[PDB]
């Protein structure tokens, strides 16, 4: 099917990306990862967003999430995200066509023990997809805890 | 990878599944629908669940969801599942072994402008997989709004 014309301003995310990132948090060890990310669509305005993680070395599937982003022609989107570790997320914000960014902050985080507010970022950088999250909890403020960089394939 | 031993109990669902619905509720006419649902897994204690929709006669897509089901030893199990209309559920509640079926009732749907609850329920029926979606609102108590059955291909 042909593209949306919700989903053509984001057109340079559709397919298929990998590459790798770092964690870190205040509570646990800074680690490393890599990651692999699918967007597609069926003619909708609609994105559908796949993403899995792994250990480097040796390649052990780690976590997995997977959602729809939802983009508007005002440039507000909404984006929504189930994981694997029994978490979801509704994130509301902008996107930016000359600067191929998208910047989200939660409007709800369901079923979390400790995290509060999640934020994610995208910028298209070089033609490579980098993206930051940041998270809070009750006690520990909004701030970095995954960053990453993915070449298309 | 193996089977993880949470997931075993469940291991009857992994795979793909292909079928047809009917939806209704007391604002909207009635309607049918074809349904294709794949469950798989990466060797961790949850089941990766992605769906999609379409009309009967010519196959054209109508809606998408996808998220994880985390079964537990006890008989206790939560779901958490992202819909491309810009909703999320986070579902709670049991499996049965003897009767290879999965009750479950929301403790949260985000991001509805109507929607309040919403209960799923799954039984495998002469090896067909079967289920019901009762829904609610502010003004219609829980009641019925899809059921499918689905075959395993």
């Amino acid at each position: 099917p042909p593209v949306h014309p919700f989903v053509a301003p984001l057109s340079y995310l559709l397919g298929t990306w990998r590459g790798q990132g770092e964690g870190e948090y205040p509570t646990i060890p800074s680690f490393r990862y890599g990651e692999e990310i699918r967007f597609s669509h069926s003619g909708k305005p609609v994105i559908a967003y796949t993403q899995k993680t792994w250990k480097l070395e040796s390649g052990a599937p780690m976590h997995a999430e997977s959602g729809y982003f939802r983009p508007r022609p005002d440039g507000s989107i909404e984006v929504v995200i189930a994981q694997s570790t029994g978490l979801v997320e509704v994130q509301k914000g902008t996107y930016n066509v000359d600067e191929q960014s998208i910047k989200l902050k939660s409007d709800l985080v369901g079923n979390a023990s400790k995290v509060k507010e999640i934020s994610r970022e995208f910028e298209l950088v070089d033609g490579k997809l980098s993206y930051v999250v940041r998270m809070s909890t009750t006690t520990n403020p909004l701030q970095p805890h995954l960053k990453a960089i993915l070449d298309k394939l």
